């Protein structure tokens, strides 16, 4: 309907994947080469399945910060015959707060979905299912059970995925440039 959707829209044509683990269906963005990024919750297996196919796991990371932290995002290398666009610089290289997101997910259960979640707070500590967790991202919407992975963008960047909510508010754990140096 604008720029912020024009943007997200673009992301998601061409960066996303269907992924399903024994936990679920979730969006799965694509950063570079065959690195895509899930939430830990998801469980990443030897094996995954990428839109139907079955795809061998070539390498998971859940990442910790330096405090031994939990950050809630999985990096998965997968065997896949394809490379994803390199979206790298659009990925912010410190923490911080933003105006005007969108959420974008992609789903069986929610296709082309884009929701405007507004102001994006820097909140920092959650505890999350009960995992203390680092750098969440929050917004004032009442987010659902399918949007797990849901790729959160601005006009410009991509800075999150969603990982979780309490009915009122959603949290998305940060994407930062120095997760994806190679």
């Amino acid at each position: 309907m604008g720029p912020g959707f024009d943007f997200a829209q673009a992301i998601m044509k061409k960066n996303t994947v269907i992924a399903r683990t024994e936990k679920g269906e979730f969006t799965m963005l694509g950063v570079y080469d065959r690195v895509a990024v899930i939430p830990t919750h998801a469980s990443v297996g030897e094996i995954i399945y990428i839109n139907d196919v079955e795809t061998r796991v070539l390498d998971a990371c859940a990442l910790r910060d330096l405090t031994d932290t939990n950050l809630e995002i999985t990096i998965v290398k997968l065997d896949r015959n394809q490379k994803f666009r390199d979206i790298r610089h659009f990925l912010p290289r410190c923490e911080d707060d933003y105006n005007d997101a969108v959420l974008s997910v992609h789903t069986s259960k929610f296709p082309n979905m884009y929701i405007p979640v507004g102001q994006v707070t820097n909140y920092g500590f959650l505890n999350l299912g009960g995992t203390p967790t680092h750098r969440i991202l929050m917004y004032n919407f009442p987010t659902r059970a399918g949007q797990c992975g849901g790729v959160v963008t601005t006009t410009g960047k991509v800075i999150g995925i969603h990982v979780g909510g309490n009915g009122a508010q959603g949290f998305a754990a940060m994407l930062l440039h120095s997760y994806f140096t190679d």
